[PDB]
This record gives structure tokens, sequence and C-alpha cells, in this order.
């Protein structure tokens, strides 16, 4: 599953819609980035350039200008095909192969974009550009504006308004087509498919590291080179870490281990977190807290469908937690009076849920406090957890004790479909799944 | 093998005794790196901050204060512990910690920086600083300063002196410790055993990137997490592109597969590069290519010794190539005449040797042309390649033939030491490792 | 004759109406601008910051809030009382006299507007700015936009449109209010008056910075500081150089000396420039050049008026140029077919008119060419002129004429009011006027 | 009186004697300035550039190059002649005339800086830039370090030491030629010309920018086109703030007015304050102040030499104005104690004397509170005030009373030369002034 040049062309089509008559938007991609000195990081192109592209090169601009409210059309900057520099660094694209490659109607050199790009914004009511975004970009922006507002000896004039194109095209991304599931359907194999993995290969004395090498190694085979983030392995304490990325640990017998990864497939991000135990088998005190996690994780699976929202479904979750909270002796007195203190807060501190698309956490508006109404085609992670510290006040079995247990959701007209329930997280089911392993 | 605080604190004062009195060096920390919206790359340290520290944070900056000829005192700025921020994004080493830890005099919170670092600078002679290195640090030096300049009614002076210290610590990086050797050599040895295993694991119809795969997972089992630089594996005719990492292609039985991959272990790369047979059997026209680029490498081995030169075995090289290329009609007329003309250069565009060491491309003064002599304690790799394009005018069995084979040495009293002549590279000892793991 | 504080109120109202409901227009004051070390040059408010505002400090932003379609209000930015900020540098209006002293709704800490500005921006749909104005206004503007986008878990939102009001503020500025045109008139007058006393004091020997010495003590007497421009004194060769300000030369009998001066009074400016004999008469050949120039202004004079257009009394400002040096010998030709080549434009090189207001070149759209329909309460100059090079191919005796004559005038219902006409230009005049001057 | 060609060689190879071996010198131009939308301030050249060149053009940098001990050389970047660019803005010294002209042995198209300059830094050890004096010179420099950094391959390499000239050039500055201080004489004579004619038209009703007007006018016709600072005219309350510039108000009969006005001749900065009555006539508690003020001129001119300083003569007036305010019943105690706990600083809070130069608060190091020792060829003001706010809590006859009275000198053998003497500053030479003015 992947998205094609067509469906490329249809989110430039549905965006040049929204636009005013007389007007262009501007979608620049992502700069390349320094690792050390002069070598780079794996290039990852901007989401919202990608999104309406499929395009993975750097010093490339997508200009979409609609002329009047029947004609528009698309140039794309980019770069010029050179014999050495791609002997050295690899293909380019180029100019002729721009077209009928990416759909688009014109191609012209990045080399000229300043020589260029006033000359298509000449005239125009309306600029669409997500100031701020790129300081690249922006230079290149102010520079045409600035030569076509002291440009008027020369016949020149500058759009006098400028729109960010961020909130249309956020709102765009935030519901996925059936392709897009399609390739987030897949992303959710591929990354329950890596968890599966690190369960059946943890063995007490591994250090976290390991895990995460399992599980690249398992979004490669797939196809999904690289993470969508990085990779969280936190055994013991580093549990109790939320974004814990050293995995620098030797994983000890009778710890749990807590692992947040993703994988990405075509631009779309996986976000899966499953805890265990690294020697197979969860004690008394881990089971508890566990429970709590897990019943917090299958009603909000019940739940969530349109109509609903994160907020509403929250609020189960917290009354869920606090009862088991209080059940365990780790919060004391009324579960009401408990819930109006939000008294889960120093054990389950972040949100239940985000946004997942082209980005982890991915764009859209979440209403306040995220009490925005569900609506097919929104996806979303599933992500209760507890944490509780080594230093808590609570019963001393329960302290350094981290478990997070995630799933991406699609919202479908009849409720969600769950993308990564083919990894495990009943713990009778994690125990079977491990002791099998070990056997071996 | 690791290198250790003390030695940390050896290289602060071997730069302390290069410094002129009344004299303060500034080193900054690399800054965290944007891969896509809210997430980040892994995050990768400054090399000279980290040859100086062995801190892996961001928001740092080391400063050696040198006051006269026999006193002089280390302070570093750091982030703050802070609960919160550490809860969710991982521990911080903090002020109480750093001097024990890392063996500074003093720690103070980096966001007392501005307030903090013109004190320290106040009344010295001369700054060391790597001007135009980090934005974030320009400004924060720069603003130092001015409140010097700015302050004399406050009894402020400035250093009007500011020193480029990259030069001089350059020129340190470029000699290696016995300390440095033995994580290189380790760093080889990883690397080593990750090309081994692609050339087990290569079979017709894997993709170039599942290679990649084998060799990430192989660098994380031995504690090298991260690769040097982004992996190269070129098959068929992508082997004549010198950095392709697109690594896209299903590999063809009958192509050529040239990787070049290495590990980052404890800060040092290895790079190593291997062309193979895809199916386990070099053909006659690839045979005939690969036993020049063979020949040239262990010549390269044989000669490379403190008193010569990259420049002089370079010339050794040249010979070698064009008398093999005349020899199979590649090109054509008087050898002495051909090596006159650089008439090898469509082919070998490259140059045949580079420093190794905390960058891939590491640091250090090559002399014209690379003339420096050589001394022991410098590391160097050997990679000599031959690239025929598609389209060369060539007799027609040595278009798309790409093929470079490169170790990785150090320049020892008596020679050098090859840190990767554990991965084969005899032609019949790649098909004899082949055709064993191609049996199972 | 001056701007009340009711027209500035008016002004900020009628630039209300045209803004779209939930909006607001951010108007910020120029920054102060270094002479030397630590010295400024006399501070120059911002035109359009002065048009609404007439307010004559540094640090100070206005901001007109549209909530809807009946509820605005207005909120200035600007430096605080401080009693020894003042008796250094001098006094300060600050926040609690603003608003009456400015008729303003609330005044607040420029100190504070980072704290502030993204709070009056929250929620609105539009901002108006003008991007790329001054730096220090888009880091404010930029930095609050920041905090408005990135602040969705505090519920705040960016305005995602951004217009720039220079547009619609210079096409208000086009226009004249009687009381901007009773402004302008004493300009005009002032003006003028300076330019007489030029010419009664002009002799032989004196330097070109005498007569502007002469010109800005009469601009000071009459309560305009400051001239709106850099004054112009070029006598001889020193006259075909067209914005010639050094003013270095002995004037020598027998030349010509061109004086462009003018006086900024109420932040408005006057722009006359006559030429006039050093030794009080005019040459044959001077007098020659003059009579087209004068020609062309007179002819001018007569014609604008609404309807026409600068582009169309261009035009017969041409026929006469073109006739005029025609009959001099300077162009050889037929008249028509050298109105064709603008064959007169190695002599007269620049635009007859200009707008005039708040700037010395105006705020306003000219259309293509100047093309522009004049409409009542337009100001604008008229200023003809003729420079023959010293190294000209023309009759010798023309050779290093520079001749400029110009007046300001305001468009009527019925024609045009020239409102420097009480400064002599007829050649008659002038020499009548100096003969009198040198007999005292 | 004037700098010639030959002192500004004489400067330029008094530096290159300071420099090391094997560097180079960068002294930019200051950048043209910004009055109004397209107009630009006068032209005021850098100070420091200035003192090696005499040139008044914007684009342009002095280049000196010391190969070694015997070898240097200068290099000029200026703008080139253009003809069209000429005949709009005026001559340009362009590239062929400028080594004659300045004095410079080379002299090199500004638009071809970067093309260049890179190449004349290429293999030095050290240059000499003022880092961060102009933001378009920093971009200048740092880019052709950049270049050279960068340029290995090339056979590039950069100087590592980038040293402030700012330090000696300004310790330079401080002490003055023989023919520097005849400018100074010269610009003090105007100086004191304009004060004398300030004080003989000063009338009840005229405004305070009357005197300006006057002032301005008296220094334009001895050839100082531009006053050296802002001029001040405080009468009455105004008085009080040290640098109010507003000058806007009636001056009232029965008031004093406090005159700080300066010349700018050939460079150099003149600085005279006199303080005298609106109507010619000292009132009692107006002479009682003035006495003080005056006293402390005085004396203060008698004991500046060389060997002193200006916190020791401070001492002195420190003690002539608390004793002199004890006596009129402004302070209250002990003098001694009084002086203890500085109770002048109310009254008197600025330092009694400033460098003077090429800068009206010129260059050079002061030590710590301006206790430097004098030596001939120093320049500086003496300018003793007492500053009685309308609401001090001290007999009611006073309030309101600003006095300021300053002088410029000349350290020289034997004592001080005063620059300014020939306006009159006893009260009663002040007054026989202005009654003999009155009664024209
Ligand atoms: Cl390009
Ligand atoms: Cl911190
Ligand atoms: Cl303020
Ligand atoms: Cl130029
Ligand atoms: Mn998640
Ligand atoms: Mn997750
Ligand atoms: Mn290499
Ligand atoms: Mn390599
Ligand atoms: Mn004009
Ligand atoms: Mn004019
Ligand atoms: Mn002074
Ligand atoms: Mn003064």
């Amino acid at each position: 599953s992947e998205i094609s040049r067509q469906e490329f062309q249809r989110r430039r089509q549905a965006l040049v819609e929204q636009m005013q008559p007389g007007s262009a938007a501007l979608i620049f991609a992502a700069p390349e980035v320094t690792r050390s000195a002069d070598s780079e990081y794996p290039y990852r192109q901007n989401s919202d350039f990608w999104y309406f592209t499929g395009f993975n090169e750097p010093e490339a601009v997508l200009v979409l200008i609609k002329s009047d409210d029947t004609h528009n059309h698309s140039v794309l900057f980019n770069r010029v095909r050179d014999l050495t520099a791609e002997i050295w660094f690899g293909r380019r694209l180029g100019q002729d192969a721009a077209p009928e490659k990416l759909g688009v109607d014109r191609a012209l050199a990045f080399s000229e974009i300043n020589q260029q790009l006033y000359q298509l914004l000449n005239g125009l009511d309306v600029v669409y550009h997500a100031q701020g975004e790129y300081a690249y970009a922006d230079v290149i922006v102010n520079s045409a504006l600035e030569k076509l507002r002291k440009g008027s000896r020369q016949n020149l004039t500058a759009p006098a308004t400028m729109i960010d194109w961020r909130p249309v095209v956020h709102e765009m991304r935030l519901f996925k087509s059936p392709e897009e599931i399609a390739v987030l359907r897949r992303a959710g194999e591929i990354t329950a498919m890596a968890h599966t993995r690190a369960m059946e290969k943890c063995r007490p004395g591994m250090f976290e590291y390991h895990l995460e090498g399992e599980i690249h190694h398992e979004f490669n085979r797939h196809g999904a080179r690289y993470p969508s983030y990085n990779t969280i392995v936190g055994s013991g304490e580093n549990g109790c870490i939320l974004a814990y990325t050293e995995n620098e640990c030797e994983m000890r017998d009778g710890d749990l281990v807590l692992i947040d990864a993703g994988c990405e497939y075509k631009g779309y991000a996986g976000d899966i977190t499953r805890t265990f135990p690294v020697n197979g088998k969860f004690t008394q005190a881990q089971r508890e807290i566990y429970d709590i996690v897990l019943e917090s994780l299958e009603t909000s699976l019940r739940l969530y469908r349109p109509g609903t929202s994160i907020l509403e479904v929250t609020g189960e979750v917290v009354r869920i937690m606090v009862s088991g909270l209080v059940k365990l002796g780790i919060l004391k007195g009324d579960v009401d009076e408990l819930i109006a203190q939000n008294a889960h807060r120093p054990f389950f501190m972040h949100g239940l849920s985000h946004w997942l698309g082209l980005d982890v956490h991915d764009v859209g508006v979440y209403g306040q406090d995220r009490s925005r109404i569900l609506e097919p085609g929104m996806v979303l992670t599933v992500e209760p957890g507890l944490y509780i510290a080594p230093d808590a006040e609570v019963p001393e079995q329960y302290r350094g004790i981290g478990i997070r247990i995630e799933d991406d959701i699609v919202i479908t007209e009849t409720g969600n479909e769950n993308l990564t329930a083919s990894v495990v997280k009943k713990p009778e089911e994690i125990e079977a799944l491990m002791v099998a392993a070990r056997k071996q």
C-alpha cells in the first residue's frame, strides 16, 4: 500500500479549491540537516511538502497558482540534473522528468527561484505561505515580495495578503483517505511484528538497546527503513521516564520493560507501546498496576467512535485509574473527591490520545482540552499509562514501575478499527508468548 | 575499550598548555536537530565538544580558563536538574554531579550563561572560540564580548584577541592515543563483522536496504547503536554512484553490490567498503575490474608507513590502475603518457585516503594534494575504486560496474596496522564465504 | 496650521472602517538612528506612524483592534515614565497621559510588548502588519504569532491572515484633507521665503553651502526646524548632477546655481527648485535653456487639473523641450521623429512630477507610466529641467548648464493651486530681485 | 586648518607598525542611513575610517596588509565610476583616481569585495577587524574567512587570530597631532562665535529653536556644515534636562537658557555650553548658583595639566559645589561628611570631563573612575553644572534652575590651552555683552 501520483494531484486540487482566485500557494521542502561536520542525517522530507508531492529531495518548492476560479496550474522548483553532483551524491529527478513523474505542469531549476518566483507572484492578490516554517523559505519569499513592492516602475505589484496555509492543510491531513488508512494499517502491522519480536527476543542480561536493534531490523525487513520517532526501551526505573531513549542499561531479571516504538512506512507513523516482564512473568505488584492500565485501554477501545471525544473517553480512564489506585492503597480517599482533585496526575501525567499520520504527533486541531467531536477518518493513539516513581510515597512494592500500553486506531462509521491489535497485550497472552519463546 | 574521564582531562590540560596566559577557551555542545515537526533526530554531540568531555547533552558549554602560566581551571555550563523535564525527556547530569562525573572544577546552569560568561571573560587578553561553528554559540559569545566592551563604567574589559581553536584541536585529534586506537580497533572489528554478515546474507531478490538492515543490526548488537555515516548499498549501476544511499532497488542475479558502511563506537568511526557478487560468483568482466582495485589496495597496504604520504601512495595506485585499464582495453595508449594526462580520472575520481576518527572524514591538515608526511598515530582509510558508467565508451562487458574496496589503518612505527582485515576481500575468499553461506 | 488630535483619531477610524471584523492593525514607530558612536541623528518619526498619532517618540506601537463591525478600540505601547532616563535624555509621555493627549483608549509600557501583544492578537482572524518595514517590528510580530501558533494547550490561536496595510494607508495619504493642504500651503510659503532669501544673498565667491545656511536658517525661523531632504546647491557643472549635495564649491561669476530645497513643517514636505545666475544676470545661452524649462513649467501649471495625468502633461512638456532644443541646434531633425525617439532623454532624464506629503517623494500609486487620472486632493510637484553635460556634443555655449524649476501644487475641483508661486521664476523677475538685493 | 593626505598616510603607517607580520587590518566605511522612506540623512563617515582616509563615501573598505616586518601595502575597495549613478546622486572617486588622491597603493571596486577579500587574507596569520561594528562588515569578513577555512582543496588557509583594532586605534586617537589640535582650535573658535551670537540674539519671546537656528547658521558660514551633536537649548525648567533637544518652548523673561552646542569641522567636534539669562540680567538666585558652577570651571582650568587626572580635579569641584550649596542652604550639614556621602549628586549627576575629537564623546581609555594620568596631546571638556529640579526640597528661589558651563581644552607640556575662552562666561561679561546687543 502506498500513496500514488494521482492522490498527490487530488490533494493539490483540493487545496486549490480552497484558495482565493488570484493567488499562489508556496510549499517548501525540508533542508538537509548536519549530523556531524560534513556528514548529514538521512533525509526526511517536510510532511506538508511530502503530502502534496511524494517527492523526497531538498531544494524543492511547489507553487500552486490559482489564476481565477477555473484556471490553475502548478510549478515545481527542484534541483537540476548535474552529472558530477549525481555521480557523487545520488540521482536527481531534474526538470525534464518532473512533470510526468510528479504530475505537475511545469518544472524549473531551484537555482533560478529568485529570478522566477517574483514573476509568478506578480499581480496576485494573495500568497499562501507558512511563515516561520523554514528560515531559507522565508528569505526566498520575503525577497520576492520586496522585489515586487519596490518594482512599480517595472509595473510589478506584490500580493498584499499572506495567509498561513497550515491550518487548511492540517485539517486536510486530519481526515485520512482510504489509501492513507491502508498505509497506516500496514505501518501498524509492521510495528506490531517488531513489538512481538522484541517480546520473543527479550532475556535478562540483554541491554535495552538490543531490543531497539531487533525492532529496527524488523521495520527494515518490511521496507520501513526508518523509525517514526526515537525508540524508547525503558526497563525498571527507566520505564518511569516518558521518552527515555538512552536505552543503555542491562535489563534485570524481575523488572518490566516498556517499549515505545513505531515505524515510518511511506511517510506514515506507526506508534505502539507494550510493557512486559523482562523474565517473562509479571510479579503480583506488576500485574496489579498492569491490569489498571489494560482496563483503561480496553475500555477506551470499546468507547472510541464518532460523536465522542478524547476528553470524554479520558474521563472514563481517569475513573478506572483512581478506582484501581484506591483499591491498591496507592491513593487514599473517596474516588469522586480524588477524581475532582485530579489525584491520578502524579501517576498518569500525559494525554490519552494524539492524532497519528505523517507525523507521530500528527497535525490537526484538538479543541479545548481535546474536546473536539470525533468523526470517521480520524486516526489516533490510545495510550494510558501509570508511572510509580522509585521514591513515591506508596506501598513499597509498586515503586519504580512504569507501564504504558498503546494502540493506534482509526475512527470508522460504526466505532473504530484497531490497527495494532496483532501484538498481544493481555498479561496471560504476553506470558504465554514469552514462555514459548524462552523454551526455544 | 572506551575513553575515560582521566583522558578527557588530559586533553583539556593539553589544550590549556597551548593557550596563552590570561585566556579562556569556549567549547560548545551541538544543538538538538529537528527531524519532523516536534520529533528530533537522535542526538549527536559535536566531535570537538565530545573530545574534551565525553558528555552527551545539548545546552552545554566547556570553559577552560588559563589565568596565568601555572593557574587554570574549568567551568561547565549544562542543563539544570528539573524533575518535570526529566520525567518527560530523560535524566540530566545537572550541576551537583558534574564536577566529579566529568572532572571539571565547577558547573553552572546553562540558563545563567549570559549572566556569567562575561564575568569569566572580563579582563582576559585572549578568547579561543570557533567562530561560525554554531549560530547559538556565536550569539552567546558576541553578547558577552559586547557587554564587556560597553562596560568600562563597570570596570569591565573584553579580550581584544579571538583565536579559532579548531586548528590546534584538530591537530590534536589527528594523532590518536593508544586508548583511541583501541576504540578504533573495536569499531573496525564491529564494522568488519557487519560486512561479513552482509556477504553471508545477500541473495538475488533481496532489496539493497535489506543488507543495510543486517549491517545496522550487527552494529547494534556490539553496542554501536548508530552508523558513523549513512549506509551505501549500491548494486549494479547504483555502485557507480559514490554515496548512493537510496538503497531502494532489488538486487539482481549477475550484478555486483558495493557496500560502504561503518559503525560509530564510543564516538569513533569505522569505515569499510566491500564489493561482491550478489549471486556469490564474480563474472569474468567483474573479476577483471576487481583485481585492479584489489591490487591497488594491497599495494597501498604494503606501502603505508611513516615517512611516505597519501600523495606518494596515490601515485603508485594511479600506475596500477592505468596499467590494468590499458590491458583490458578500457584506456588506450602509452601508460606513462596516460598517467601524465590523468587518464584514470573518469574511472577513479576521488581520493585514495582520508583521516578517520571522531568523524568519518576526520579533521586534520592534509597538506597540498595530501602531501603531508605520515607519522605514527595517524589513522586513515585506503579506498581505491573503479566506476565504469553504463554509457562509458569502453568494451561493453565493463559498463555499469562500480567497485570500491576500503580498509581502515593506523600508521605505526614500523608501517601500518590494518583494523578491518577480518572481513575478506580476496575474490576467491569472498566466493568461498558466499558459497558456504548459500549452502545453508 | 497643524494636524490636531481629532484628525489623527479620524484617520485611525477611517483605517478601522476598512479593516475586517476580528482584526488588529499594528503600526510601529521609527527606530532611533546612530550618527556616530554614541550620538544619534535628530529623531524622525515614521511617516505612517506619525500619520495616525502625531507622536514623536521611538519605542512606540499603535494597535487598532476591530473586535467586530461595531466595537473597536486602540492600544498604544510607549516608553514608561522614568525619572533618570528623562533627566538625561528628555521627557516621555508615559502611560498615564497618553490616552488623553493622543486620544487612544489605553496605553501600556513598551517594555511589556512581548508579554501583551500576543494576548491582543489571540483569537483574531487577521493581522495588518507592514512586514519588512523594520527588523525590530518583524521580530516582535513574529514572536507574538509564534507564541499563539504554539499555544493551543493554553487555548491560544494566531490570526492566519496577515495583510500589508501600506497600500490602504498610502491611498489615504494620497488624498489630503483641507487641514493637510493648509499645512502644505504653509510649508510652501516657508520654503518659498527661503528660496527668495537665497537669491537675495547669493554673490560670486560665496560657497554653495552658504546658500544652504541661509535656507536652513529661514526654515528654522518659521518653525520648520529640519529640511524635508538634503539641500542641493549645484552651481556651474554641479547643476548637471541631479541630487548634488556636497555643496562644497565656490560659486563663480558667470555660472548658474540650481537650488533644490524644502522644509519639513509639521511632518509635511515643501519642495522647491529655482535656478538663477550667481551674478544676477543670465547669459544669452543660459536664458535660452531657461526659457524652455520655464515654458515647460508654465504650460504644466495651466494644464494640471482633475481628469488629466502626469503622463499626459509630460507629453506636452516633451514636445516643448524637443521643439526648443531643435531651435537652438542641440537636437537635430524632425520634431515628431525626435519625440518618437525620446531624443530629449539625454537632457531631461527624470519625471516631471512626484506626489508630495509626509514624504517628499510621497506614497501613493502612480499607475503605469504615471498614467493615473488626477483627482482633487492630490498634491504633486512640477519640476521640468534640462541638463547639458560639460562634454555634450552640442553647441559649446550650452555645455555645463543645469536648470530645474519646480513648484508644488494641489489638484482642486477647478484645476490646481500653486503653493510655491511666491518665489519668482520669470527670468526678468529673478534679475530684478537680484539687482535690487545687489544694490544694498 | 585641515588634515592632509600625508597625515592620513602617517596614521596608516603607525597602525602597520603596531601590527604583527603576516596580517591585514580591515577598516569599513559607515553605511548610509535612512531618514524616511527613500530619503537619507546627510552622510557621516565612520570616525575610525575617516581617521585613516579622509574619504567621505559609503561602500568603502581600507585594507592594510603587513606581509612581513619590512613589506606592507594598502588596498581600498570603493564604489566604481558610473555615469548614471553619478548624474543622479553625485560624483564618485572611483578606482583610477583613488591611489593618488588618498595615497593608497591599489584600489578595487566594492562590487568585487567578496571575490577579492578572501584572496588578500589567504595565508595570513592575523586579521584585525572591529567585530560587531557593522552588520554588513561582519557579513563580508565572515564570508571571506569561511571561504578560506573551507578551501583547503584550493590550498586556501584562514588567519586563525582575529584582533579588535579598536583599542589600538582609539589609543592613537586619544593623542592629537599638532595638526589635529589646530583643527580642534578652529572648531572651538567657530563654536565660540556661534555661542556669542546666540547670547547677542536672545530675547524674551523667541523660541528655544530660534537660538539653534542662529548657532547652526554661524557654524555653516565658517564651513562647519553640520553640528557635532544635536543642539540643546534648555530654557527654564528645560535646563534641568541634560540633553534636552526638543527646543520647542518660548523663552520667558526671567528664565535662564542653557545652550550646549558644537560644530563639526573637518570631522572634529567643538563642544561648548553656556548658560545665561534670557532677559540679559541674572537674578540673585540665578547668580548664586551660577557663581558655584563658574568657580568649579575656573578652578578646573587652573588645575588641568599633565600628571593630574579627571578624578583628582573632580574631587576639587565636588568640594567647591558642596561648600557653595551648604552656604545657600540647599545642602545642610558638615561639608566633609556631605562630600563623603556624595551629597552633591542630586544636583551634579554627570562627569566633569570627557575626551573630545572625531567624536564629541571621544574614544580612549579613561581608567577606573576616570583616574588615568593626563599627558600632553589629550583633548577634553570641562563641564561642571548644577541642576535644581522644579520640585527639589530646597529654598524655593532655586527650583527649576539648570546651569552648565563648558569649555574644551588641550593638555600641554605646561598645563592646558583653553580652545573656547573667546566666548564669555563671567556673569558680568555675559550681562555686558547682552546689554550692548539689547541696545541695538
Ligand atoms: Cl538547481
Ligand atoms: Cl539550565
Ligand atoms: Cl518602557
Ligand atoms: Cl562598486
Ligand atoms: Mn503515542
Ligand atoms: Mn508511543
Ligand atoms: Mn572512507
Ligand atoms: Mn567508506
Ligand atoms: Mn521634487
Ligand atoms: Mn525638488
Ligand atoms: Mn561635553
Ligand atoms: Mn556639551
